[PDB]
């Protein structure tokens, strides 16, 4: 199913971390070009402070997908929703991705697109290597996976989910908007290299991984 | 309560990661000297391949605690048990620590000693920053803390716990031996800098943190 996915790529709000360059180019660019090459991908909706709009339209013509823009919102979920407002009337999947993960493998995006297609919603994850416990309010201890991005959701579902949060309330992140839904979320096994970039010790890391 | 804690320090089995030097000295040394300075600490039981025994007795005399040695075992829990076999007849707390965490703050060890004293068992933790989910066998999604070390346990309890695993079975790590017990485990809030050292991007990190 070709050109069937709309990407919502999150890059909104010294140098803003998803623009700190990695080897040569700003961080938001690695993931951005990965999705641009996949035939599945019809259009990209970038979520960014206009000041950074240029970082993107400068490759609009060397790219076999449609570029699009929408403005961010106050919280991580408002931007997603602003992103959602611009996607092709007829896209079958929304693929929400966070700029600060520049190292997402094409092969893992393919898998999670397939799983979001089969299930309706999927997210890439890896088995948490730390010992994690739930702790109760008295600080006593009461198979776990670490969640990454993309999250791949059918847009009808994602919308049903926005409007169930909007009616009532609450976004914590297990909040996905789609946690609340009763519809299933599949977790596609990803790669420990799809790290998120925050500390320049990440970049130090990001770089080590581009070398390998 | 002075000289009331026995440390069981875990450093057993190119260069074995807890001996990769940090700035100048092997990794097992940072934590080792931290515990040596605390008046609470009566003795240290180091768990190591003898080949590395020297790394330790070379400071036996510049140290206001008793040094001790025991040999490692096949799995992480067997070494602990080998460690347990050498502690002062009358220590009130066992403080189990992993060599590969060289950056444990004195202040956090103090807290967790206190909490293990009050509760009977405590471990230092920090609120996991990742989105963690439980996933079931069909790869579908069904307050979380990341666990560190030291673990501070009264030795009588720790022994009760060894023998309840020994009778029946199973050590997963939520396995602490003390998970299984019905006795409470307190989680003392630690510091995100008590990282564990594996990748030299950790060391790259360990170093950044010694600088700060
Ligand atoms: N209001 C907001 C807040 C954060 N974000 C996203 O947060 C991402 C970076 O991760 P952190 O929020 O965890 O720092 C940015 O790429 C940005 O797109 C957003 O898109 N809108
Ligand atoms: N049999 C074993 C296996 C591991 N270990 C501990 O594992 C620690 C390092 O962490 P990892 O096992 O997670 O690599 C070492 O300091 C070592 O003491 C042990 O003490 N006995
Ligand atoms: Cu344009
Ligand atoms: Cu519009
Ligand atoms: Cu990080
Ligand atoms: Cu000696
Ligand atoms: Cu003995
Ligand atoms: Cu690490």
């Amino acid at each position: 199913m070709e050109k069937s996915v709309s990407v919502i790529l999150l890059a909104g709000g010294s140098m803003p971390k998803q623009y700190i360059p990695l080897l040569g180019q700003p961080i938001a660019l690695y993931s951005f070009f990965t999705f641009s090459r996949m035939p599945e991908v019809k259009e990209i909706v970038v979520v960014c402070d206009p000041f950074f709009r240029d970082i993107f339209e400068e490759y609009e013509e060397s790219i076999d997908v449609d570029l699009r823009f929408a403005i961010p919102g106050k919280e991580r979920q408002d931007s997603v929703y602003s992103g959602l407002q611009e996607i092709d009337v007829n896209s079958e999947l929304v693929c929400i991705h966070d700029s600060a993960r520049p190292l997402v493998n094409t092969e893992d995006v393919e898998k999670v697109l397939k799983d979001g297609s089969a299930v309706g919603a999927a997210v890439l994850g890896v088995p948490a290597k730390a010992t994690i416990k739930e702790v109760n309010s008295d600080s006593l201890v009461v198979t776990l996976w670490e969640m990454q991005t993309p999250q791949v959701i059918k847009p009808e579902l994602l919308k049903k989910g926005f409007e169930l949060v909007k009616s009532e309330g609450l976004e914590v992140t297990d909040v996905s908007i789609v946690e609340y839904l009763k519809h299933p979320v599949y977790v596609s096994q990803g790669s420990y290299t799809n790290i998120k970039v925050t500390t320049p010790d990440d970049l130090l890391l990001a770089e080590r991984i581009l070398s390998e």
